Protein backbone atom coordinates (compact mmCIF):
# COMPACT_ATOMS: atom_id res chain seq x y z
CA UNK A 1 0.00 0.00 0.00
CA UNK A 2 2.00 3.19 -1.32
CA UNK A 3 1.70 7.01 -0.20
CA UNK A 4 -1.97 8.18 0.37
CA UNK A 5 -1.16 11.29 -2.10
CA UNK A 6 0.15 8.77 -4.77
CA UNK A 7 -2.92 6.69 -4.02
CA UNK A 8 -5.71 9.75 -4.68
CA UNK A 9 -3.15 10.33 -7.82
CA UNK A 10 -3.15 7.08 -9.48
CA UNK A 11 -7.10 6.67 -8.88
CA UNK A 12 -8.08 9.95 -10.85
CA UNK A 13 -5.87 9.11 -13.34
CA UNK A 14 -7.60 5.34 -14.19
CA UNK A 15 -10.80 7.30 -13.56
CA UNK A 16 -10.04 8.87 -16.11
CA UNK A 17 -9.34 6.11 -18.37
CA UNK A 18 -12.44 3.85 -17.35
CA UNK A 19 -14.73 7.02 -17.93
CA UNK A 20 -13.43 6.94 -21.84
CA UNK A 21 -14.90 3.54 -22.33
CA UNK A 22 -18.10 2.99 -23.58
CA UNK A 23 -19.99 -0.33 -24.51
CA UNK A 24 -22.88 -1.23 -27.25
CA UNK A 25 -25.49 -1.56 -24.51
CA UNK A 26 -25.65 -2.21 -20.89
CA UNK A 27 -22.78 -4.23 -20.18
CA UNK A 28 -20.36 -2.46 -18.42
CA UNK A 29 -20.12 -4.14 -14.77
CA UNK A 30 -18.88 -2.29 -11.71
CA UNK A 31 -18.64 -3.47 -8.21
CA UNK A 32 -17.96 -2.16 -4.80
CA UNK A 33 -16.33 -4.27 -2.30
CA UNK A 34 -15.95 -3.10 0.93
CA UNK A 35 -13.17 -4.51 3.40
CA UNK A 36 -15.55 -6.43 6.24
CA UNK A 37 -17.65 -7.87 2.85
CA UNK A 38 -16.56 -11.60 2.20
CA UNK A 39 -14.61 -12.79 -1.45
CA UNK A 40 -16.86 -15.59 -1.86
CA UNK A 41 -19.90 -13.50 -1.34
CA UNK A 42 -19.25 -11.43 -4.33
CA UNK A 43 -18.41 -13.86 -6.34
CA UNK A 44 -21.75 -15.76 -5.46
CA UNK A 45 -23.28 -12.59 -6.28
CA UNK A 46 -22.02 -12.88 -9.46
CA UNK A 47 -22.80 -16.48 -10.43
CA UNK A 48 -26.27 -15.28 -9.62
CA UNK A 49 -26.11 -12.53 -12.05
CA UNK A 50 -24.68 -15.09 -14.88
CA UNK A 51 -27.05 -17.14 -14.48
CA UNK A 52 -29.92 -14.07 -14.65
CA UNK A 53 -27.99 -12.91 -17.63
CA UNK A 54 -29.24 -16.08 -19.72
CA UNK A 55 -32.84 -13.99 -19.76
CA UNK A 56 -30.65 -11.24 -21.38
CA UNK A 57 -33.02 -10.93 -24.95
CA UNK A 58 -30.65 -10.12 -26.90
CA UNK A 59 -27.29 -12.55 -27.97
CA UNK A 60 -24.90 -9.86 -28.44
CA UNK A 61 -25.52 -8.25 -25.15
CA UNK A 62 -25.88 -11.25 -23.26
CA UNK A 63 -22.50 -12.69 -24.58
CA UNK A 64 -20.76 -9.06 -23.61
CA UNK A 65 -22.55 -9.47 -20.00
CA UNK A 66 -22.02 -12.79 -19.48
CA UNK A 67 -17.99 -12.81 -20.63
CA UNK A 68 -17.90 -9.50 -18.25
CA UNK A 69 -18.84 -11.94 -15.26
CA UNK A 70 -16.72 -14.58 -16.37
CA UNK A 71 -13.80 -12.27 -16.15
CA UNK A 72 -14.65 -10.86 -12.79
CA UNK A 73 -14.56 -14.81 -11.64
CA UNK A 74 -11.27 -15.26 -12.96
CA UNK A 75 -9.83 -12.04 -10.90
CA UNK A 76 -11.62 -12.46 -8.31
CA UNK A 77 -9.73 -15.88 -8.09
CA UNK A 78 -6.12 -14.14 -7.34
CA UNK A 79 -7.80 -12.43 -3.76
CA UNK A 80 -7.62 -14.12 -0.60
CA UNK A 81 -11.22 -14.17 1.63
CA UNK A 82 -11.06 -10.13 1.94
CA UNK A 83 -10.21 -7.70 0.10
CA UNK A 84 -7.43 -5.31 0.89
CA UNK A 85 -7.42 -2.13 2.99
CA UNK A 86 -9.76 -0.06 2.29
CA UNK A 87 -12.01 -2.43 0.58
CA UNK A 88 -11.69 -2.72 -3.72
CA UNK A 89 -13.80 -1.67 -6.81
CA UNK A 90 -13.99 -4.16 -10.20
CA UNK A 91 -14.07 -2.87 -13.36
CA UNK A 92 -15.58 -5.01 -16.19
CA UNK A 93 -17.01 -4.92 -19.56
CA UNK A 94 -16.57 -5.20 -22.96
CA UNK A 95 -16.02 -1.85 -24.50
CA UNK A 96 -16.26 -0.61 -28.10
CA UNK A 97 -13.14 -0.35 -29.82
CA UNK A 98 -13.17 0.26 -33.50
CA UNK A 99 -15.73 -1.30 -36.47
CA UNK A 100 -17.96 -3.24 -34.58
CA UNK A 101 -15.28 -4.78 -32.15
CA UNK A 102 -14.93 -5.22 -28.43
CA UNK A 103 -12.39 -6.15 -25.77
CA UNK A 104 -12.64 -6.70 -22.99
CA UNK A 105 -11.88 -4.52 -20.15
CA UNK A 106 -11.31 -5.92 -16.29
CA UNK A 107 -9.89 -3.76 -14.12
CA UNK A 108 -9.88 -3.33 -10.21
CA UNK A 109 -8.79 -0.74 -7.68
CA UNK A 110 -7.49 -1.76 -4.94
CA UNK A 111 -7.30 0.39 -1.48
CA UNK A 112 -8.95 4.01 -1.93
CA UNK A 113 -8.02 6.83 0.17
CA UNK A 114 -11.07 6.30 2.26
CA UNK A 115 -12.88 2.81 2.74
CA UNK A 116 -15.64 1.48 0.65
CA UNK A 117 -18.85 1.81 3.47
CA UNK A 118 -21.14 -0.25 1.09
CA UNK A 119 -21.49 -2.67 -1.43
CA UNK A 120 -22.65 -2.22 -4.39
CA UNK A 121 -23.45 -3.85 -7.84
CA UNK A 122 -23.50 -1.91 -10.89
CA UNK A 123 -24.28 -2.67 -14.67
CA UNK A 124 -24.99 0.05 -17.52
CA UNK A 125 -23.32 1.56 -20.56
CA UNK A 126 -20.38 3.29 -18.03
CA UNK A 127 -18.60 2.17 -15.61
CA UNK A 128 -19.70 3.64 -12.15
CA UNK A 129 -17.11 5.77 -11.03
CA UNK A 130 -18.44 8.60 -9.67
CA UNK A 131 -18.92 7.07 -6.10
CA UNK A 132 -15.32 6.40 -6.36
CA UNK A 133 -14.16 10.05 -7.53
CA UNK A 134 -15.54 11.68 -3.80
CA UNK A 135 -13.27 9.53 -1.54
CA UNK A 136 -10.80 11.28 -3.12
CA UNK A 137 -11.78 14.69 -1.22
CA UNK A 138 -9.60 14.66 1.73
CA UNK A 139 -6.52 13.62 3.13
CA UNK A 140 -4.81 13.61 6.54
CA UNK A 141 -4.83 12.41 10.55
CA UNK A 142 -6.67 14.84 12.74
CA UNK A 143 -7.38 15.00 16.46
CA UNK A 144 -10.79 15.92 17.71
CA UNK A 145 -11.51 17.11 21.38
CA UNK A 146 -15.30 18.23 22.27
CA UNK A 147 -15.63 18.97 26.15
CA UNK A 148 -18.87 20.45 28.14
CA UNK A 149 -19.29 20.94 31.68
CA UNK A 150 -21.31 17.36 31.91
CA UNK A 151 -19.52 15.28 29.30
CA UNK A 152 -16.30 15.18 26.69
CA UNK A 153 -15.48 13.36 23.29
CA UNK A 154 -12.57 12.69 21.75
CA UNK A 155 -12.05 11.19 18.60
CA UNK A 156 -10.36 11.01 14.94
CA UNK A 157 -11.19 12.72 11.70
CA UNK A 158 -9.64 10.21 9.20
CA UNK A 159 -9.96 12.07 5.93
CA UNK A 160 -13.34 13.55 5.70
CA UNK A 161 -15.36 10.42 8.30
CA UNK A 162 -15.49 11.05 11.67
CA UNK A 163 -15.28 8.09 14.31
CA UNK A 164 -16.07 8.41 18.39
CA UNK A 165 -13.07 6.74 20.27
CA UNK A 166 -13.46 7.90 24.23
CA UNK A 167 -15.95 9.37 25.89
CA UNK A 168 -16.10 10.58 29.87
CA UNK A 169 -18.80 12.37 31.80
CA UNK A 170 -18.78 15.38 34.96
CA UNK A 171 -17.53 13.45 38.04
CA UNK A 172 -18.62 16.55 39.96
CA UNK A 173 -22.11 16.50 42.31
CA UNK A 174 -24.98 17.07 40.10
CA UNK A 175 -27.22 20.17 38.73
CA UNK A 176 -30.49 20.41 41.41
CA UNK A 177 -31.94 22.87 43.29
CA UNK A 178 -31.02 26.53 42.87
CA UNK A 179 -31.37 29.56 44.81
CA UNK A 180 -33.70 28.43 48.23
CA UNK A 181 -30.80 31.19 49.74
CA UNK A 182 -28.60 28.32 49.31
CA UNK A 183 -25.19 27.14 47.86
CA UNK A 184 -23.54 23.97 48.22
CA UNK A 185 -20.99 24.49 46.41
CA UNK A 186 -17.78 21.94 46.52
CA UNK A 187 -15.82 24.97 46.24
CA UNK A 188 -12.34 22.70 46.56
CA UNK A 189 -13.97 19.54 46.03
CA UNK A 190 -15.41 20.59 42.31
CA UNK A 191 -11.72 22.18 41.17
CA UNK A 192 -10.20 19.05 41.99
CA UNK A 193 -12.70 17.17 39.86
CA UNK A 194 -12.20 19.61 36.96
CA UNK A 195 -8.31 19.26 37.36
CA UNK A 196 -8.83 15.71 37.12
CA UNK A 197 -11.79 15.93 34.78
CA UNK A 198 -9.16 17.93 32.38
CA UNK A 199 -6.45 15.66 32.89
CA UNK A 200 -8.31 12.93 32.36
CA UNK A 201 -9.67 14.36 28.79
CA UNK A 202 -5.40 14.87 28.03
CA UNK A 203 -5.04 11.21 29.02
CA UNK A 204 -7.57 10.02 26.44
CA UNK A 205 -5.57 12.30 24.30
CA UNK A 206 -2.71 10.89 24.99
CA UNK A 207 -3.82 7.21 25.04
CA UNK A 208 -5.10 7.80 21.31
CA UNK A 209 -2.75 10.10 19.69
CA UNK A 210 0.82 9.08 20.71
CA UNK A 211 0.22 6.20 18.84
CA UNK A 212 -0.69 7.97 15.26
CA UNK A 213 2.97 10.56 16.76
CA UNK A 214 3.29 12.75 14.17
CA UNK A 215 0.98 10.92 11.75
CA UNK A 216 -1.35 13.31 12.91
CA UNK A 217 -1.70 16.43 11.06
CA UNK A 218 -3.25 19.07 13.81
CA UNK A 219 -5.50 18.74 16.72
CA UNK A 220 -9.06 20.63 16.81
CA UNK A 221 -10.39 21.28 20.34
CA UNK A 222 -14.32 21.96 19.88
CA UNK A 223 -16.47 23.26 23.70
CA UNK A 224 -19.10 26.18 24.09
CA UNK A 225 -18.82 29.27 26.43
CA UNK A 226 -15.48 29.41 28.54
CA UNK A 227 -15.96 26.45 29.19
CA UNK A 228 -13.29 25.14 25.70
CA UNK A 229 -11.36 28.43 26.86
CA UNK A 230 -10.90 27.24 30.42
CA UNK A 231 -9.77 23.87 29.62
CA UNK A 232 -7.32 25.55 26.38
CA UNK A 233 -5.94 28.36 28.56
CA UNK A 234 -5.69 25.89 31.78
CA UNK A 235 -2.52 24.48 31.43
CA UNK A 236 -4.65 20.45 31.87
CA UNK A 237 -4.20 19.34 28.20
CA UNK A 238 -0.20 18.95 28.40
CA UNK A 239 1.96 20.76 26.22
CA UNK A 240 2.90 18.14 23.76
CA UNK A 241 -0.15 18.35 22.22
CA UNK A 242 -1.16 21.64 23.03
CA UNK A 243 1.43 22.41 20.40
CA UNK A 244 -0.85 20.53 17.45
CA UNK A 245 -3.89 22.36 18.48
CA UNK A 246 -5.32 23.86 15.41
CA UNK A 247 -7.89 26.11 17.28
CA UNK A 248 -10.38 26.32 19.61
CA UNK A 249 -14.27 26.55 18.28
CA UNK A 250 -17.63 27.25 19.28
CA UNK A 251 -19.27 24.01 19.40
CA UNK A 252 -22.77 23.80 22.51
CA UNK A 253 -23.45 20.29 21.63
CA UNK A 254 -20.95 18.02 22.98
CA UNK A 255 -22.26 13.99 22.32
CA UNK A 256 -20.31 11.63 20.02
CA UNK A 257 -21.93 14.18 17.04
CA UNK A 258 -19.76 16.89 18.49
CA UNK A 259 -17.35 15.74 16.70
CA UNK A 260 -19.01 16.88 13.25
CA UNK A 261 -19.82 20.02 14.43
CA UNK A 262 -16.46 20.59 15.30
CA UNK A 263 -15.00 19.64 11.86
CA UNK A 264 -17.52 21.92 10.47
CA UNK A 265 -16.43 24.62 12.62
CA UNK A 266 -12.91 24.64 11.91
CA UNK A 267 -13.36 23.25 8.47
CA UNK A 268 -11.34 26.18 7.46
CA UNK A 269 -8.54 25.95 9.92
CA UNK A 270 -8.47 22.15 8.64
CA UNK A 271 -7.92 23.24 4.63
CA UNK A 272 -4.59 25.34 5.88
CA UNK A 273 -3.20 22.63 7.99
CA UNK A 274 -3.46 19.77 5.06
CA UNK A 275 -1.23 22.40 3.01
CA UNK A 276 1.45 22.44 5.79
CA UNK A 277 3.76 19.69 4.11
CA UNK A 278 3.31 21.48 0.69
CA UNK A 279 3.47 25.14 1.34
CA UNK A 280 7.10 24.03 3.34
CA UNK A 281 8.34 22.19 0.22
CA UNK A 282 7.50 24.91 -2.12
CA UNK A 283 9.32 27.93 0.32
CA UNK A 284 11.98 26.04 0.30
CA UNK A 285 11.85 25.41 -3.51
CA UNK A 286 11.67 28.97 -4.39
CA UNK A 287 13.94 29.84 -1.94
CA UNK A 288 16.55 27.58 -3.95
CA UNK A 289 15.32 29.36 -6.99
CA UNK A 290 16.35 32.92 -5.58
CA UNK A 291 19.26 31.36 -4.11
CA UNK A 292 20.33 30.44 -8.29
CA UNK A 293 21.07 26.55 -6.67
CA UNK A 294 20.09 23.43 -6.11
CA UNK A 295 17.01 24.01 -7.92
CA UNK A 296 15.08 22.07 -11.18
CA UNK A 297 12.47 22.17 -12.86
CA UNK A 298 10.20 20.80 -16.04
CA UNK A 299 10.12 17.74 -17.21
CA UNK A 300 13.56 18.15 -19.45
CA UNK A 301 15.94 18.91 -16.06
CA UNK A 302 13.59 17.14 -13.65
CA UNK A 303 14.33 13.65 -15.71
CA UNK A 304 18.16 14.28 -15.96
CA UNK A 305 18.57 15.27 -12.10
CA UNK A 306 16.80 12.63 -11.03
CA UNK A 307 18.57 10.23 -12.68
CA UNK A 308 21.94 11.51 -11.04
CA UNK A 309 20.77 10.59 -8.29
CA UNK A 310 21.06 14.68 -7.22
CA UNK A 311 17.22 14.80 -6.38
CA UNK A 312 16.37 15.19 -2.78
CA UNK A 313 12.57 15.51 -3.12
CA UNK A 314 10.45 15.17 -6.47
CA UNK A 315 7.95 17.68 -6.52
CA UNK A 316 4.74 17.20 -8.86
CA UNK A 317 1.61 18.86 -9.25
CA UNK A 318 -0.87 16.98 -8.16
CA UNK A 319 -3.24 18.33 -10.60
CA UNK A 320 -0.71 17.33 -13.59
CA UNK A 321 -2.81 15.38 -16.19
CA UNK A 322 0.28 14.79 -18.93
CA UNK A 323 1.64 11.55 -20.27
CA UNK A 324 5.72 10.80 -21.63
CA UNK A 325 5.90 9.89 -25.38
CA UNK A 326 9.09 8.05 -25.46
CA UNK A 327 10.98 7.92 -29.02
CA UNK A 328 13.61 6.67 -30.79
CA UNK A 329 15.75 7.81 -33.58
CA UNK A 330 17.65 5.76 -36.35
CA UNK A 331 20.65 6.92 -34.36
CA UNK A 332 19.60 6.20 -31.09
CA UNK A 333 18.51 9.21 -29.40
CA UNK A 334 15.88 8.36 -26.82
CA UNK A 335 13.67 11.63 -26.80
CA UNK A 336 10.93 12.83 -25.29
CA UNK A 337 7.38 14.63 -25.69
CA UNK A 338 4.45 15.54 -22.81
CA UNK A 339 1.31 16.29 -23.49
CA UNK A 340 -2.18 16.41 -22.22
CA UNK A 341 -3.40 12.74 -21.51
CA UNK A 342 -6.20 12.88 -24.30
CA UNK A 343 -3.92 14.14 -26.88
CA UNK A 344 -2.84 11.72 -29.73
CA UNK A 345 1.13 11.55 -29.68
CA UNK A 346 2.56 14.02 -31.62
CA UNK A 347 4.83 13.98 -34.54
CA UNK A 348 8.32 14.17 -32.97
CA UNK A 349 11.26 15.87 -35.20
CA UNK A 350 14.25 14.86 -33.85
CA UNK A 351 16.70 17.43 -33.05
CA UNK A 352 20.44 16.24 -33.19
CA UNK A 353 19.97 15.11 -36.49
CA UNK A 354 16.26 16.46 -37.71
CA UNK A 355 14.70 13.22 -38.79
CA UNK A 356 11.35 12.27 -38.12
CA UNK A 357 11.43 10.47 -34.95
CA UNK A 358 9.22 7.26 -34.34
CA UNK A 359 6.95 6.49 -31.25
CA UNK A 360 7.81 3.22 -28.83
CA UNK A 361 6.18 3.95 -25.98
CA UNK A 362 3.90 5.55 -23.79
CA UNK A 363 2.52 6.82 -20.33
CA UNK A 364 1.97 8.90 -17.04
CA UNK A 365 4.27 11.60 -16.69
CA UNK A 366 4.56 11.54 -13.19
CA UNK A 367 4.62 7.42 -13.08
CA UNK A 368 7.94 7.87 -15.61
CA UNK A 369 9.33 10.57 -13.37
CA UNK A 370 8.66 8.73 -9.83
CA UNK A 371 9.78 4.98 -10.84
CA UNK A 372 13.44 6.64 -11.24
CA UNK A 373 12.66 8.52 -8.07
CA UNK A 374 12.08 5.08 -6.32
CA UNK A 375 14.86 3.71 -7.23
CA UNK A 376 17.28 6.58 -5.75
CA UNK A 377 15.39 6.35 -2.93
CA UNK A 378 13.91 10.35 -3.64
CA UNK A 379 10.60 11.23 -1.66
CA UNK A 380 8.38 12.03 -4.32
CA UNK A 381 5.95 14.74 -2.92
CA UNK A 382 2.57 15.62 -4.84
CA UNK A 383 1.82 19.42 -4.65
CA UNK A 384 -1.70 20.91 -4.08
CA UNK A 385 -2.23 23.65 -6.52
CA UNK A 386 -4.74 25.31 -4.64
CA UNK A 387 -2.13 27.81 -2.55
CA UNK A 388 0.24 30.34 -4.56
CA UNK A 389 3.31 28.63 -5.07
CA UNK A 390 1.60 25.00 -5.51
CA UNK A 391 -0.65 26.66 -8.36
CA UNK A 392 2.53 28.23 -9.52
CA UNK A 393 4.48 24.78 -9.45
CA UNK A 394 1.89 23.37 -12.36
CA UNK A 395 1.39 27.01 -14.07
CA UNK A 396 4.81 28.45 -13.61
CA UNK A 397 7.02 25.97 -14.12
CA UNK A 398 5.16 22.94 -16.05
CA UNK A 399 4.03 21.02 -12.82
CA UNK A 400 7.27 19.15 -12.08
CA UNK A 401 10.18 20.66 -10.49
CA UNK A 402 13.10 18.98 -7.98
CA UNK A 403 15.14 19.85 -4.87
CA UNK A 404 18.74 18.95 -5.10
CA UNK A 405 21.08 18.00 -2.63
CA UNK A 406 23.93 18.87 -5.30
CA UNK A 407 23.70 21.16 -7.80
CA UNK A 408 25.84 20.37 -10.94
CA UNK A 409 26.40 20.65 -14.48
CA UNK A 410 23.71 22.98 -16.99
ZN1 LIG B 1 17.91 11.92 -33.85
Amino acid sequence: VPSEDRRKYEFRKVIEELKDYEGSGTQLVTIYIPPDKQISDVVAHVTQEHSEASNIKSKQTRTNVQDALTSIKDRLRYYDTFPPDNGMVVFSGAVDSGGGRTDMVTEVLESPPQPIESFRYHCDSAFLTEPLAEMLGDKGLYGLIVLDRRESNVGWLKGKRVQPVKSAESLVPGKQRKGGQSAQRFARLRLEAIDNFYQEVAGMADDLFVPKRHEIDGILVGGPSPTKDEFLDGDYLHHELQDKVLGKFDVSYTDESGLSDLVDAGQAALAEADLMDDKSDMEEFFEELNGGKLATYGFEQTRRNLIMGSVDRLLVSEDLREDVVIYECPNDHEEYETIDRRNTSPEHTCSDCGEEATEVDREDAIDHLMSIADQRGTETHFISTDFEKGEQLLTAFGGYAGILRYSTGV
